[PDB]
């Protein structure tokens, strides 16, 4: 198996005022996006060590009782209002992965989208502060930390496509973003349940099958355990691990916007029997956000694709990914 070319891009100029240096970052983002579709953002300014430690303490100390009380509707029929936010239980002997997903901390009972019961908007559920002291505080702060990194990255993508630097970021707002954080635990198990292992067409043992991301972009931190593969025309290629940088890739909304100029890379997760973390931040816009599709390959920049409001894209995409690859 060959190894993917995933360049490391110093993204620090995107927080600054040196415009020429920003263009030079933009060029690298363009090049990576038209090649394998992945790059590592380095010099990002987020304390990922603290992130890994706090996430570990939570995963390793939450109990079955707390998991039921936090479970999404798929695992607890009482919680019909939790479709996105809450705990995704493992099933001993059958399902290895478990995770905790949370949304915009600004989604409160007094938020207009909650009052209106708009789909994909939910109020986060949290564990008891006395049993997990400082966890909600850390998790909400991390949301805004990685929100800030994603804002800067969206400036890079805009400049890379020949747009003003707020083309995407102007729709990425703290008051209505549907972005989500998912704290995924991949456990070490001995014996490892065979039902939790899928076999690809090419024979590779997998934890999660091929998919495109339902997102504009995805901003991913992972433990230093190699697991990801990206599909190319010549077959799947291994993405090497790096637990100091963020792995960045486009989702299918970007592919729609750019008439597939920046494709949503197809990727899968190899099975690896090792305790590790996968912590994606899915960059989603607002429910009513609409970006006019364009084609950077045509001089006029025009395309025949219909504008697609982000809320409808997200609702349709989340259901489709569950139906294709299963309940996570
Ligand atoms: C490869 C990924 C980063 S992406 C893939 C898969 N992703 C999803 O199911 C999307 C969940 C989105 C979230 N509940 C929401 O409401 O927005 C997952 O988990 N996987 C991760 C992994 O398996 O490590
Ligand atoms: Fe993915």
């Amino acid at each position: 198996v060959s190894k993917a070319n995933v360049p490391k891009i110093d993204v620090s100029p995107l927080f600054g005022d040196d415009q020429a240096a920003k263009m030079r970052v933009a060029q690298q983002i363009d090049a990576a996006s038209r090649d394998t579709g992945f790059f590592y953002a380095v010099n990002h300014g987020i304390n990922v060590q603290r992130l890994s430690q706090k996430t570990k303490e939570f995963h390793m100390s939450i109990t079955p009782e707390e998991k039921w009380d936090l479970a999404i509707r798929a695992y607890n029929k009482e919680h019909q209002d939790q479709v996105r936010a809450g705990y995704y239980l493992s099933i001993p002997g059958k399902k290895a992965v478990e995770s905790f997903c949370y949304l915009n901390p600004n989604f409160t009972p007094d938020h207009p989208r909650i009052q209106a019961k708009t789909p994909t908007h939910e109020v986060n559920v949290w564990p008891d502060e006395t049993k997990h002291p400082g966890f909600q505080d850390f998790a909400e702060q991390y949301y805004w930390d990685v929100f800030g990194l994603s804002s800067a990255l969206l400036k890079g993508y805009a400049l890379a496509l020949g747009k003003e630097e707020n083309f995407f970021a102007r729709h990425f707002k703290p008051d209505d973003t549907l972005a989500s954080v998912v704290l995924i635990r991949y456990p070490y198990l001995d014996p490892y349940p065979e039902a939790a292992i899928k076999t690809a067409a090419d024979g590779t043992k997998l934890s999660f099958e091929w998919h495109e991301d339902v997102s504009l972009i995805t901003v991913l931190y992972q433990s230093n355990v190699q697991n990801l593969q990206v599909e190319t025309a010549a077959g799947y290629q291994d993405i090497e691990a790096d637990d100091t940088g963020y792995l960045i890739n486009c989702g299918s909304y970007m592919a729609h916007l750019t008439n597939n100029y920046y494709k949503a890379p197809i990727h899968r997760v190899k099975w690896v029997n090792a305790e590790r973390q996968s912590l994606p931040f899915f960059v989603n816009l607002g429910y009513d956000s609409v970006i006019d599709p364009f084609d950077p390959r045509e001089p006029n920049g025009k395309s025949d694709r219909e504008p697609l409001s982000y809320g409808d894209y997200l609702q349709n995409g989340l259901v489709s990914l569950i139906n294709k690859n299963g309940q996570t």
